[PDB]
């Protein structure tokens, strides 16, 4: 099964205004929480224009869709600026697609702090176009070690089905960010680690199925989907993400083609 990746540098509205209704399966999104000096000409807030994308993103997931929104909740109150929260709470009143999970990404390291908590975690927003969402668990199972797999095979009380899948990784993930000597860090200051991303592109969309990142970044969803079997669309408005695709695709060096441009989007909607 071969897949195909199109990627581009544009702005995101350009970008989904060039795909059709109804022909995405999943949706990474880990988007800017500010808008821009210029963005001031026709918004009076970080979900005026935040709004646009998020409607344009409904629209072309499939009826079996889904988008996960990476986002925190430290927002401060500056105008121009939200968080997870200004998402969710426009989401509630203005659409209609359900908020299947509020995944924790508690991360291991970070900085200290004397005046408050020192923060481990960032939220994941998992939204579904509607109640017949795509969902593979047993694809993100954790399993349980040939120790314990015992112990529990013993326990008549439980199902051995579901002790040889393994457990349910739980809305709460242990999961370490990208630190300066990783290996696959390509430059770009917020780059997700790919471990993050597998477990969501395993769990909300099915093999062959198109899955789109319109803040692409360093363009870490493509690598994930070339690796996962998926088809992808990747794009960024920094000119810079090119080069970090080019440099997703030499950790990669399995049947797939790589495609530029916009106008080629229909190459990796192709089931
Ligand atoms: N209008 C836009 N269209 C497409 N990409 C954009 C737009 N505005 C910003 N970006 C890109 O989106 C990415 C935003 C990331 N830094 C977001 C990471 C994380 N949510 C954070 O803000 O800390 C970058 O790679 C930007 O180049
Ligand atoms: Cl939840
Ligand atoms: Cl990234």
């Amino acid at each position: 099964g071969t897949t195909r990746h199109v990627y581009d540098v544009c702005d995101c509205l350009d970008t989904l205004a060039k795909l059709p209704d109804d022909s995405v399966q999943l949706i990474i999104c880990d988007p800017p929480y500010n808008i821009m000096l210029a963005d001031w000409d026709d918004h009076m807030d970080y979900i005026g224009w935040a709004k646009r994308w998020l409607a344009e993103a409904e629209r072309v997931l499939s009826p079996t869709g889904s988008i996960a929104i990476f986002g925190g909740l430290q927002y401060q109150g500056e105008a121009g600026s939200g968080d997870l929260i200004s998402i969710i709470s426009h989401m509630r009143q203005n659409s209609k697609m359900l908020l299947a999970n509020l995944i924790i990404w508690n991360y291991p390291n970070g900085m200290s702090a004397q005046r408050f908590f020192a923060n481990r975690h960032e939220e994941i927003a998992w939204f579904a176009k509607t109640k017949k969402y795509f969902f593979d668990l047993d694809a993100v199972r954790e399993p349980y070690d040939e120790e314990t797999k015992a112990a529990y095979m013993k326990d008549k009380r439980l199902n051995p089905e579901s002790v040889e899948k393994g457990r349910n990784p739980t809305n709460v993930w242990r999961m370490s960010r990208l630190n300066g000597n990783s290996l696959e860090r390509v430059g770009h200051p917020t780059q997700k680690p790919a471990a993050v991303i597998e477990r969501l592109v395993r769990a909300l969309s099915h093999p062959g199925s198109t899955v789109l990142d319109f803040f692409a970044g360093s363009g870490v969803t493509a690598r994930v989907a070339i690796q996962e079997g998926r088809n992808s669309i990747c794009t960024d408005a920094a000119p810079v993400f090119k080069e970090y695709y080019q440099k997703q695709l030499t950790f990669l060096q399995r049947s797939y083609e790589i495609v530029e441009g916009a106008a080629n989007f229909g190459a990796a909607l192709q089931r």
